């Protein structure tokens, strides 16, 4: 049926205007502190701590699997890495500055992107 491939036309323009606030949003992470997993042969314990862990490898992989049905769950994930972060991380740490930072940075580009996932559809 063609009500499937508008669905998934919308969803590709929602990938493709998804992949570039990535791009943007891995900008501002210029340490790369939030790349890749937490490694657990590093971090062991990590599992115990953080329940649903994030990272921009990861939210990439499920970005062109087009995982992402909406700005809602992109939002989740991208509030994941740095919610999770914020809290296995001490306030005086390089790690929580680095998400803090982040955050503040990420929402200005979020605010435009929920503003232009409204303007397209």
């Amino acid at each position: 049926s063609m009500e499937q491939v508008a669905m998934e036309l919308r969803l590709t323009e929602l990938t493709r205007l998804l992949r570039s606030v990535l791009d943007q949003l891995q900008d501002k992470d210029p340490a790369r502190i939030f790349a890749q997993p937490v490694s657990l042969k590093e971090v062991p314990d990590y599992l115990d701590h953080i329940k649903h862990p994030m990272d921009f490898a990861t939210m990439r992989k499920r970005l062109e699997a087009q995982g992402y049905k909406n700005l809602h769950e992109f939002e989740e994930d991208f509030d994941l890495i740095i919610d999770n972060c914020m809290k296995y991380n001490a306030r005086d740490t390089v790690f929580y500055r680095a998400a803090v930072r982040l955050r503040d940075q990420g929402g200005v580009v979020l605010r435009q992107a929920r503003r232009e996932v409204d303007s397209i559809g």
